[PDB]
């Protein structure tokens, strides 16, 4: 079951200002599929870039989901790392891999681990950007 996004805070290395349905980091956890976090594209900041979710406490987590934007593909993430921290400072890599560029939900499962923060690192994305409609973390 998903940890409540409402208790979370989102920050990112790069984010596009609020021009509607993009591109602030907080849009990745607002519960709306029509709103997205998107990395700066004026002018563009190159990958890699990341987004960090402060969980709102220490939880033991085993799953992560990435929902891409709908109706367009720019920034759909195709190569990632997932890192965790228990102190907000030190991060450790727990997952890495590839995703297809489609709009489909991407799911990561991993051995249960304690975390106060989860960081999604975007190494590759459509168009040289990174974006996300919704991010969720599961215990
Ligand atoms: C609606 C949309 O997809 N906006 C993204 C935007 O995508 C393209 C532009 O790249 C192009 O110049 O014009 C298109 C018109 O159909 C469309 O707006 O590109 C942005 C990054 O440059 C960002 O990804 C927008 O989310
Ligand atoms: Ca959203
Ligand atoms: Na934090």
């Amino acid at each position: 079951s998903a940890l409540p996004q409402g208790n979370m805070k989102a920050t990112a290395t790069s984010e596009h200002p609020d021009v509607g349905n993009e591109g602030l980091a907080k849009f990745a956890i607002d519960g709306k599929e029509n709103t997205i976090w998107h990395t700066k594209y004026n002018p563009v900041e190159e990958l890699p870039q990341s987004i960090t979710l402060e969980l709102g406490g220490s939880y033991e987590i085993n799953k992560f989901t990435y929902l891409p934007r709908s109706g367009a593909k720019n920034g759909n993430i195709t190569k990632y790392e997932l890192h965790v921290s228990e102190d907000g400072n030190n991060f450790r890599k727990i997952s890495e891999g590839n995703w297809d560029d489609s709009g489909s939900l991407k799911t990561l499962k991993f051995n249960s681990t304690k975390a106060t923060h989860v960081k999604l690192v975007a190494l590759e994305g459509v168009g040289g950007f990174a974006s996300a409609a919704e991010l969720n973390v599961f215990a």
